[PDB]
């Protein structure tokens, strides 16, 4: 005679399995903003949880949960331990030390990828058909240490890389021309970070040629100085971290464009992290970004861009450098 | 000659004057919340933030800018001037102070109060003609505060009142019944806080009165102590504060709801805060949650509940404490 | 050397395994407004079509996706041959004679139960884990016929019910209120269409109950006669159809409301069509309109409505109406 | 004691002017198509609908209206008098005449002249400062008419133009490439219909030019015949057409991107039939396609395309032929 039975007449009884959930491992500033526009973009079904701080992690769950009268994911779920994660489409890194100012994405490693040795075989234990999403800096390495520890295929091993810095750049480019940055568009590929590769031929409105029209676009001979916008969005991160102390709403909204791709199979293409050994004349199994086609597979194609043979050097560097990098890395 | 000249020719002066544009004062945790919330909901054409600490306050800007590629809100704008917030249909007020070194929470409230009173001026000088909705804690006499400085009518000095209680009374009612917050329905009405009342006469789902089918609801008497989800909700603010340090994502989603019913004229009834002098007993000028119809006019109506004589006395009660406050504050 | 190639490198080769997949069976008046409205809230990512006329499937096909830039569903199908409805999560089935003007839904009967012999066999076939939603009319008989031919669970066959009958009565109720229908709840019960049930005791606005403020609610004694808010409801497929022919939008989008409850395990409470045999007092095999838990499984429980002793008279009339059109039909 | 009253106690006359109003004139199937599609974007806060035809006017407001529920519009109205579209921001002509057997293609001209004669004058005086967005064809002459006839400035005279033929474009050259049409870009300009001009040399993905890549793209013997492309295109209206009798759907998602891009002011390009005396080598007053930046005050801005001396002749022709039929037309 409890309520619940005076009132409901059960006719199934449920061991529910999720069709489409999506796990956030660490709720920080990143992972949460991660968490928020997912939710608010009816990308999944179930959301999952995870960090080592158990007191934060059950106090953001509940957050979130108390706005479930706003949202349509009817389950949000959190734990320290990874079953809580089990059957995940999609994992999503978050996970680890941030930069303080001045201090580059790539003093981060050592620390992350140690956070990642314990990460990621908890991750493929309960999600062995995910497809992984990293965001944790520096992206471009992490993603390779992901790869070579889940043991996944590459298609399954996707980083954030350069789809927020290709924002940012549009973002600049429009403010500019007076027009939005949907309307705006460029490329920004390599290294998500310093030594990122601007491809000035590809950067139109309506498919017209800004270099085409400028032909001094991207020189220090430019009287406009558009070089300067790309020096703008390398140091972005670095001035809002400055003012703010981190950043979080930008990346938040363009890991929840790259889950869009993935969970509805959109086929879109966007520049971010891939291993891309055999292509734009890289010879060592490094992560990039290139302009890859994203979908409920992950990276299914890569979009092969025409450099200048200046374009193509800084690309062959990073590889090189990033490739140091990987080299001595235990894990 | 240059690039934007050779790109676009421009066949129109622009004198831009924005149409649906929203201001958020304060950007903490839940002036942060509340705009992402908005943004992606995509209620507004231009945005404005204004706060005190001016880095932040710049740093919280360039980060949602950053993401302009991923919203359709083409303008976000910030400042420490209040003319940044010029011709805002709606002004959300999250500023509030810190109050814990050794202090009277009466001095706090004075404190919050002097806060105001630089604030609406300002506000006011600038959008003579928005909608106040004030979130800061205590909001219902922070609400009655802003209405007083303003000079606005009642119908445009809104509080949030009781709007996430209430939502957070469906959420653990849906948990208990197995079904979703949406078809869950249940209203918490008055202070917001200790004393709010929750409506047993009126919950139910699928329009079947859950006090009629289980006659011991809302008493200690109950053997399944519905009374107990009352006080989790009383304590839930508080819970998550003590897990995390503060709330904001909850309180970011239900705002968004009233901006929605308000830039949309939707008419819908929520739980909020308005001057109830002359309705429900009460006669005195205090603000308390009652379910009122929200639209492009602000509050234009109050639904009479049928109220047993306990519940209107509870009212009547928290009533004569807000005057008891209010009486002994300065504008 | 073909441009593909010049273009894309292509990294891996997959076959397509659909995740969240809809098929619409029948490309008519209702079922190309189902299908726009699943299109705009994207609920899947792959939208199967199906008709006899192959030259209709083909044009509305090629229109809708000459739409996909505006869309986010990638693929778009369509044939005559079920082998392209494979995997479907949710089949709604829209197909069949329609309502000549003055024309009871029951009329309808023996020649859609004839297209059903045909239509559910083939559906169960290539998806043998599907949920079906019927739409075609008279839609409780041909819910018990779809449940009878395809040897379904009852869980899993859904008759689109009064879920449109209880939002047109909600509009009718928020016009003569000055309040969204949102805001204004109300359960239409039993048969779509004459014999339905308006569940007086349950009308409320803000838990506030209509009748309790309002005692002849729902008599003919009534001087504001609500009662004719009924007879509106009853009357007005009937009212549409002489004006412009059939009806479409409302039904599409009451659709769309309950395939998105379905996909996204939402486990809100519908009043939709169920197997009610055994549950207010009904005795043998018929399906009509009762409030139901509706999620990623289908219906898994039912809300036990309180009715008074007339309102559980029509019920059981109803129930020996369809049981004797069911006594009559032939597969 | 109505129950309206005693439910609702009213604090305010509604003298309610709307914000964010727009009036669809011509409820065929493509009005209807971009009323539903505007209606599920959440664009307008009113939708007004205006025919010559009564009865199916009324039917089909009535059905849309049933459908509250599930919109967030909470005001939908229609008459043949165009009282009902005061105060409309934006003002989308979809009305035209239909062809008779034997009638000479002019005199049909002439008869959609006839038709905007009487509409034209009616919107401007209930609406003096809309923006007017025509999609009746032939829709450059007609827009042609609009602007003569309304006396408007031409930033507030929008023909839909070639909107769709580019989506359409875009979406074949996916189909062939492997990726989304958001990620194909390809523009198609000038006349919509038989002599339209696809811009060969901006077409690309990622920044990538095709043309670059393939040098032969659009001559005839190019072994794929991407020329035919460009020719589907023309063709796909009159193969919809042969098929299903008309088409609507997507040129309803297409008229709702433009009015999403108006109501936000979002300032997206989008190529559109605007004024073009002046640009692109054209003298005379005529409509043409070109890239328009797309905002609240209409067209501000038109890119200057980089035009081959080809592409730049046929659009001069089209400006002359455009120019000679409306000399010939009585207003
Ligand atoms: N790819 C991109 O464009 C950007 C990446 N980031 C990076 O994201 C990462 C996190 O940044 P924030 O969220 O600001 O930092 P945060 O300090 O706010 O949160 C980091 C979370 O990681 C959790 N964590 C640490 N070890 C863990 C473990 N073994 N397992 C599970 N959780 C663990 C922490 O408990 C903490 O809650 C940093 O590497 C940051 O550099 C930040 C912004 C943009
Ligand atoms: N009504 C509700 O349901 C809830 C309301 N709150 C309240 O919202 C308010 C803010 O909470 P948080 O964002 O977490 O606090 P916070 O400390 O993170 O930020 C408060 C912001 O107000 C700013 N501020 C102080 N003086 C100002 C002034 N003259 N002008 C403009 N800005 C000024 C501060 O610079 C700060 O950025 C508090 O009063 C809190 O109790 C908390 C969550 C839910
Ligand atoms: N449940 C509700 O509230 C409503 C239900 N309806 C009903 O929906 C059903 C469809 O009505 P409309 O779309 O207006 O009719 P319609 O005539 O426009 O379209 C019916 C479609 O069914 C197709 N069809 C016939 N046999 C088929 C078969 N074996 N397999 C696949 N397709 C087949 C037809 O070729 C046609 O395209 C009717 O029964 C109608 O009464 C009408 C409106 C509201
Ligand atoms: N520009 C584009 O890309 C597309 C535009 N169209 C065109 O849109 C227009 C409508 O096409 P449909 O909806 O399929 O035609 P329809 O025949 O279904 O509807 C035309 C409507 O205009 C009404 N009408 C006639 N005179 C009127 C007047 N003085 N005032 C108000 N309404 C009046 C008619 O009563 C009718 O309801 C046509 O010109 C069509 O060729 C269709 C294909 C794509
Ligand atoms: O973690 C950061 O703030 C640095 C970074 O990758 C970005 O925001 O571009
Ligand atoms: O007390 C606080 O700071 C938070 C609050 O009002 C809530 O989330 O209910």
């Amino acid at each position: 005679a409890a309520l619940k039975d005076q009132l409901i007449h059960n006719l199934l009884k449920e061991e529910h399995v999720p069709q489409n959930k999506i796990t956030v491992v660490g709720v920080g500033a990143v992972g949460m903003a991660c968490a928020i526009s997912i939710l608010m973009k009816d990308l999944a079904d179930e959301l999952a949880l995870v960090d080592v701080m158990e007191d934060k992690l059950k106090g953001e769950m509940m957050d979130l949960q108390h706005g479930s009268l706003f949202l349509r994911t009817p389950k949000i779920v959190s734990g320290k331990d990874y079953s809580v994660t089990a059957n995940s489409k999609l994992v999503i890194i978050t996970a680890g030390a941030r930069q303080q100012e001045g201090e580059s994405r790539l003093n981060l490693v050592q620390r992350n990828v140690n956070i990642f040795k314990f990460i990621i075989p908890n991750v493929v234990k309960y999600s062995p058909h995910c497809k992984l999403l990293v965001v944790s800096n520096p992206v471009d390495i992490l993603t390779y240490v992901a790869w070579k520890i889940s043991g996944f295929p590459k298609n399954r091993v996707i980083g954030s890389g350069c789809n927020l810095d290709s924002a940012r750049f549009r973002y600049l480019m429009g403010e500019r021309l007076g027009v939005h940055a949907l309307s705006c568009h460029g490329w920004i590929l390599g290294e998500h970070g310093d030594s990122s590769v601007p491809v000035w031929s590809g950067m139109n409105v309506a498919g017209v040629s800004l270099k085409t029209l400028h032909p001094e676009l991207g020189t220090d001979a430019d009287k406009e100085q558009w070089k300067q916008v790309h020096k703008q969005v390398v140091d972005s991160a670095y001035e809002v971290i400055k003012l703010k102390g981190y950043t979080s709403w930008a990346i938040g909204l363009s890991v929840a464009d790259l889950a869009e791709s993935i969970m509805k199979n959109l086929r879109r293409v966007h520049p971010i992290s891939t291993m891309l050994k055999g292509l734009y004349g890289i010879k060592e199994d490094v992560f990039l970004s290139v302009p890859c086609v994203l979908g409920q597979n992950g990276i299914s194609d890569v979009v092969k861009v025409t450099l200048t043979s200046e374009e193509e050097a800084h690309l062959k560097k990073s590889a090189d450098t990033l490739w140091g990098i990987q080299k001595e890395l235990q894990f």
